[PDB]
Order: C-alpha cells, then structure tokens, then sequence
C-alpha cells in the first residue's frame, strides 16, 4: 500500500 491513496494486489500473504 502507498502513503497516500489506496492499495491494489493480488491475494497471497502480505499486500502492498
């Protein structure tokens, strides 16, 4: 996930 907005990534263990 970005410091500023949303977050978008597939489903696994640990998103960004």
């Amino acid at each position: 996930c970005f410091p500023d907005g949303r977050c978008k990534r597939p489903p696994g263990f640990s998103p960004l």
